[PDB]
């Protein structure tokens, strides 16, 4: 149930076990999560379990980062979906970059609520 900022973060940025990690996967998941109206230019999904992501908000799996962000201690499997072409309007074609990296989040009440998306602009 999507009734919190935490849960909405999961809807936007969490996919436990990605079926594949290619361009087709991106097109499909971006649509399924409601990020193709208008087409979001870049979005990153974090894989694996949820508790590893939550733990970024505490010393268990996070460190302070910049003014009030958190950076993970562990690395995460992630897939970044990059809008192909300029257009803000469907069909939204996407290119996937599968990666393994540290995640930065903004936390509220011990829960991640926002991803620093710009860190995934570069492969
Ligand atoms: O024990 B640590 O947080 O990996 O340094």
């Amino acid at each position: 149930q999507d009734n919190s900022r935490y849960t909405h973060f999961l809807t936007q940025h969490y996919d436990a076990k990605p079926q594949g990690r290619d361009d087709r996967y991106c097109e499909s998941i971006m649509r399924r999560r409601g990020l193709t109206s208008p087409c979001k230019d870049i979005n990153t999904f974090i894989h694996g379990n949820k508790r590893s992501i939550k733990a970024i908000c505490e010393n268990k799996n996070g460190n302070p980062h910049r003014e009030n962000l958190r950076i993970s201690k562990s690395s995460f499997q992630v897939t970044t979906c990059k809008l192909h072409g300029g257009s803000p309007w469907p069909p939204c074609q996407y290119r996937a970059t599968a990666g393994f990296r540290n995640v930065v989040v903004a936390c509220e009440n011990g829960l991640p609520v926002r991803l620093d998306q710009s860190i995934f602009r570069r492969p």
